[PDB]
């Protein structure tokens, strides 16, 4: 597990896939923008993510990839994760406050991780 | 357009989303692993991508995010793209050869770009 937390601190772009009625949608954030709480909750600051919110309002299911070449994984150098969870947009509580330093943030995207597999 | 080509040369992880019958799927590669040909074709070396190929055999539609903080975009520092295209697995031709230096590559994933929007 300690691999995952070292990845959060490093440089890297996160990818977030949602399910629409017109196919998947795909958006980004930075590894270091993420905030982890208890209950397997990863919190994302929301500036835009309008299409994403539309998709999530209808289908909680989300996928996320993140990693870093600086954190050593399965076959030595580098590591990547594929995370499956359920998503929710929150405007209040501990989850919104975790990302509150991002003054531009209109909401928090809260991903509750159901599984994480190392892909690298 | 010259922004896109500068992004390919830089450090960065690409995200590729496909449509399954069980929801979206999401896989990675590196910006510098990509190969661009004419006909709006971006070529990806395939080592694994078994679930991805299953999804693509059924639904050509694909989304891709890639970028770099080192290439200056819309609001100054950084740039990201969201690419929509159609995918195909090729085992021969110019498209496979473009990625042939990757000896581990069993195939080429060929993305024909229908649209690219700057997201950063
Ligand atoms: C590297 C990168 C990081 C980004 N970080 C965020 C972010 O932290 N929060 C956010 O709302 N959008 C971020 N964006 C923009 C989103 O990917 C997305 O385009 C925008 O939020 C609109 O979302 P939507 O397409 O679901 O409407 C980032 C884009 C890039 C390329
Ligand atoms: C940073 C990173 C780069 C990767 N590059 C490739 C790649 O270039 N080609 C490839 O087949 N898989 C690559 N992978 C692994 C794929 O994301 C994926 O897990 C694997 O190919 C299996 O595909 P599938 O889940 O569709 O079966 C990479 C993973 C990471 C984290």
């Amino acid at each position: 597990p300690g691999t995952f937390f070292e990845v959060l601190k490093n440089e890297g772009v996160v990818a977030i896939a949602t399910q629409g009625e017109d196919g998947p949608h795909l958006v980004n954030t930075y590894n270091s923008y993420l905030k982890v709480l208890d209950g397997n909750r990863i919190v994302v600051p929301v500036g835009g993510m309008h299409k994403t919110e539309a998709n999530v309002a209808r289908d909680e299911r989300v996928l996320m990839t993140l990693g870093s070449r600086k954190v050593a994984g399965r076959n030595g150098p580098g590591t990547g994760f594929l995370i499956r969870g359920s998503a929710a947009f929150r405007t209040d509580g501990p989850e919104f406050e975790a990302i509150a330093r991002f003054k531009w943030a209109r909401a928090a995207l809260v991903i509750t991780v159901v599984s994480a597999e190392q892909t690298l």
